[PDB]
Parts: structure tokens; C-alpha cells; sequence
């Protein structure tokens, strides 16, 4: 199901660098997750952690620094269901994170870390990967 | 008939700005472009300048300042068949814009012109236009 997959940053990324993730929220699924980490060990301050939470209904967006979890921010509802594919964009920009579903603006997450500390892209959990591309 | 699309950018266009094209080549297409224009004036110049050839089996980039072009930049062979549908990406970055077709990067066209200066897309020539949208 490709899940977890890695996507290693060695230079980091830009303002303007798009995130395509493609896939089917298989019809059991729980939750999944898109982590924008600054390192590969477990537990990694994350600059972004999205998060679709199918069982709840509700899409989290938080960060993470210095081993502490920041205040969650919540998207306007879930645009992900069981058993259907979906296509997200993260989009960087120098303000923030844009977050793209089904081709409509869906939230923006404003930077709280450094852009430039990205190093990896991690997919995991209840979610079965078509894609994820990088631009 | 056959006029070109016109959409205007309010805020203008930043690092994070993505223009998303998606659209169809005719059976009998020459060429068509896309066009990051600074003004509604015709001839305004130019800061991008996006030129898929199918009858010269290329695909041009290039910029116009002041009603004279620059130098021609190309992209290895065309990645458009006439008959065949398309979805490219143009990515705004620090450094330039960054032009996607299919599932991967094409070219990278370094910035010319302010990237401040752009307010206008245009899409003209043979082209059958489906969805443009900006994220």
C-alpha cells in the first residue's frame, strides 16, 4: 500500500515547491497522515503534520518543535471519505503551507519553523498511496 | 474565433503561486502558449513566455520586454500530442518558474522579470482549454 512512504529532501524545499499526493482513503480507514519532518529519527520536529481524521471528521494541522506539539488548527470540515480516492496539494509559499483537496482551496497553515528545516516527507497510516510527487 | 483566455491576477503572483492548465491538443494542432503578461496592454511585456510547437516538435520558453524577445530557451523534445488531453503546472519559486507537464518536471525557466510585475495569464493558439485555476 506504499504506506510509510519517505521522501528524503536533502536541499530542502522552496517557496514554491508543491507537494501531489494522490491515493484511496480504503474503506476501514481510521486517519492518515503527511508530515513535513526536520530529521529522520522518531519523533522529529515536524514543520507540518496534516492530518485527516476520518473517524472524527475532522482534518488537524499542527507542528512540531523541540519535542513539544504546537496548538492545533482545524480545517472547515473533512474532504475525505471512506472508500474514495482524493488528490491533495501542500503548496509552500513564504507565509505558509496552502492545502489543495479535490482541486479547491482548503486551508492555509501559517509557518511557525524555519521553511528551510524540511528534510523529509513522510505518508503514513490509513491510506492507500497512488502518488506523491514533489515539485 | 479562437480568441485567447484571459485570467486577471489581483494580488499579482509570489513564490507559492501555482497556475494550473489542463486542457486538450486539437487532432490538427500547430501550437499554442501560455502567457505571464505584466499589463493589459497588447504587447506588454512578457515574463514568461510558454510555447509547446507541435509541428516543430518543440516546446519554447522566453520572455518579452519593451516589444522585443529574449533568448529562447527549449525543453527536451514535447511532452503534448495532438489529440491527447494535458495537465501542466507553472510554479512560481524564488528563482524562477517551474513548468510541469504530466507527472514530472519539464524545465525550469530562471526569472527574467520581476516576479511582481505579472498580472495576467493568457492562453491562446490551438488549444482546447478545460480548467485554468490558481492555487
Amino acid at each position: 500500500s506504499n504506506v510509510p512512504h519517505k521522501s528524503s529532501l536533502p536541499e530542502g524545499i522552496r517557496p514554491g515547491t508543491v507537494l501531489a499526493i494522490r491515493g484511496l482513503v480504503p474503506p476501514n480507514a481510521s486517519r492518515f497522515h503527511v508530515n513535513l519532518l526536520c530529521g529522520e529519527e522518531q519523533g522529529s520536529d515536524a514543520a507540518l503534520h496534516f492530518n485527516p481524521r476520518l473517524d472524527t471528521s475532522e482534518v488537524v494541522f499542527n507542528s512540531k518543535e523541540q519535542g513539544s506539539w504546537g496548538r492545533e488548527e482545524r480545517g472547515p470540515g473533512v474532504p475525505f471519505q471512506r472508500g474514495q480516492p482524493f488528490e491533495v496539494l501542500i503548496i509552500a509559499s513564504d507565509d505558509g503551507f496552502k492545502a489543495v483537496v479535490g482541486d479547491a482551496q482548503y486551508h492555509h497553515f501559517r509557518h511557525r519553523l524555519p521553511l528551510a528545516r524540511v528534510r523529509l516527507v513522510e505518508v503514513g497510516g490509513d491510506v492507500q498511496l497512488d502518488s506523491v510527487r514533489i515539485f
